[PDB]
């Protein structure tokens, strides 16, 4: 509901002001889930943190093996609209854990998803992600997935990968972002853009009603939140001329509780924003 429409040079200066940022961000409701609402035995195994949960309207409900047991549906994930509003654009998900990695591969295959955004730096293996892809096949629970090349690039690592499930085969893009700063200061936005611009181009060679884009990180709303903020307003500022992070931001957290967890996280957003502006006008 709330909205603050930037032109350019607002924008680089709103970047910098971090104590109107702070006023800003903290008055956004956080909109996290009752937990009340998944009162299923069991369910705590498939959840990184008790408290960040899928809220239920947008929730991604798996409908294989068993659609009729609450607990075998479910994941940890949400639908998230995209720019202007378009449906389903990404779905938001923690990273998996030991037990949900074969959760997540029957997501991409229900959700056609042809691309993954995976943000976990290379120290966090042990803490915010399992490794849930192979050095070359593995199946999970009929989803047999190859990797099939390996491109290492500064910014990003992205793996070509064929999933394959009885007689079909279905192409897939793992984008794996691990250069997430600890200071986000603005020296450390150049590769974030890049690769939301990398995503957005393949997304777009996707095709006519591109499916759902997979991002995720540890709890998958902070380095998530910022990611698909971030390829919105770039749209946004493509379209529009202007962009309107709290807009979005307010957007985001109503398909998914806690999007953006921190003032940083907001504040990087507006540096990744500013610098696309300025690249933009030249």
């Amino acid at each position: 509901s709330m909205s603050r429409v930037l032109q350019a040079e607002e924008l680089h200066e709103k970047a910098l002001d971090p104590f109107l940022l702070q006023a800003e961000f903290f008055e956004i409701p956080m909109n996290f889930v009752d937990p009340k609402e998944y009162d299923i035995p069991g369910l705590v195994r498939k959840n990184r943190y008790k408290t960040i949960l899928p809220n239920p309207h947008s929730r991604v409900c798996l409908t294989s093996p068993d659609p009729d047991d609450p607990l075998s549906s479910y994941i940890n994930a949400n639908y998230i609209r995209g720019y202007g509003g378009e449906e389903k654009v990404y779905i938001a998900t923690q990273g998996p854990i030991v037990s949900t990695v074969a959760d997540f591969w029957r997501m991409v295959w229900q959700e056609h998803t042809p691309i993954i955004v995976m943000i976990t730096n290379i120290e966090e293996m042990n803490e915010k992600c399992t490794e849930y892809w192979p050095e070359e096949q593995v199946a999970y629970d009929g989803v047999e997935i190859t990797v099939q090349k390996v491109i290492h690039t500064e910014d990003y690592r992205l793996r070509l990968i064929s999933l394959k499930s009885g007689t079909e085969e279905r192409g897939l893009k793992h984008y794996w972002f691990t250069s997430w700063p600890d200071q986000k200061t603005p020296d450390r936005a150049p590769p974030l853009l890049h690769l939301v611009r990398e995503v957005e181009e393949a997304a777009q060679q996707e095709g006519p009603h591109c499916a759902p884009i997979i991002v995720h990180c540890s709890a998958g709303i902070g380095r998530t939140g910022c990611f698909i903020a971030t390829s919105i307003c770039c749209q946004q500022l493509r379209q529009e001329g202007v962009v309107d992070i709290l807009k979005t931001t307010c957007q985001l957290r109503q398909d998914r509780g806690g999007m953006i967890q921190t003032c940083e996280q907001y504040q990087f957003v507006h540096h990744v924003m500013s610098l696309y502006e300025k690249q933009l006008s030249h």
